[PDB]
């Protein structure tokens, strides 16, 4: 996250890690046995990381739970990055408390103008390269499609949302993948992507879950 500020452990209750012997993508719990993260984000050998704050450090409230099965949408278009989200199903249940929560699923899709809280464990540098151990949060308004649309010239589809400001200086970045961004409570996006970070005139996309609230309530009903 660039130009955030340190979330305060625990705060983000719905924020996960996914550890590969490293964290490479975040992920959000919507009931006690699955994750949602980015498509872009899938691998094998997945472990799941609940009630972090500081990644390299065990500080009492982690859940360390293996992923059992991922489900990549069945149109994911990884050269677009269309129908970039995936479910992850871990091995056990985790045990949800106040510092290890489940955010819900939208009954509606969140309208521009709507603020929004993103957080993750990515790069907090513009220009430049600094991962942080403990979590960061960003607030920011959802875009118009028209400005989203004028910033990124052909590569907006329906399934997409940009978020952020156009200034520049706030923003999403590589770590971030996968995290989530909630909006009136409830998970309304997924970080998938962006032209570098924090750039003037290239906020970031996400993913709009909105879309996809079927294909998931039917996907766990049925694995
Ligand atoms: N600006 C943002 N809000 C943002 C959000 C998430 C990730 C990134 C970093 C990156 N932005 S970038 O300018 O480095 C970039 C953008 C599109 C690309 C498409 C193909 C190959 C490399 C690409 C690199 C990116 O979009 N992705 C997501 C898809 C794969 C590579 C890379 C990642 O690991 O997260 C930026
Ligand atoms: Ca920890």
């Amino acid at each position: 996250i660039v130009g955030g500020y340190t979330c305060g452990a625990n705060t983000v209750p719905y924020q996960v890690s996914l550890n590969s012997g490293y964290h490479f993508c975040g992920g959000s719990l919507i009931n006690s046995q699955w994750v949602v993260s980015a498509a872009h984000c899938y691998k094998s050998g997945i472990q799941v990381r609940l009630g972090e704050d500081n990644i390299n450090v065990v500080e009492g409230n982690e859940q360390f739970i293996s992923a059992s099965k991922s489900i990549v949408h069945p149109s994911y278009n990884s050269n677009t990055l269309n129908n970039d989200i995936m479910l992850i199903k871990l091995k056990s249940a985790a045990s949800l408390n106040s510092r290890v929560a489940s955010i819900s699923l939208p009954t509606s899709c969140a309208s521009a103008g709507t603020q929004c809280l993103i957080s993750g464990w990515g790069n907090t540098k513009s220009s430049g390269t600094s991962y942080p151990d403990v979590l960061k949060c960003l607030k920011a308004p959802i875009l118009s499609d028209s400005s989203c649309k004028s910033a990124y010239p052909g590569q907006i589809t329906s399934n997409m949302f940009c978020a952020g400001y156009l200034e520049g200086g706030k923003d999403s970045c590589q770590g971030d993948s996968g995290g989530p961004v909630v909006c009136s409570g409830k998970l309304q996006g997924i970080v998938s992507w962006g032209s570098g970070c924090a750039q003037k005139n290239k906020p970031g996309v996400y993913t709009k879950v909105c879309n996809y609230v079927s294909w998931i309530k039917q996907t766990i009903a049925s694995n």
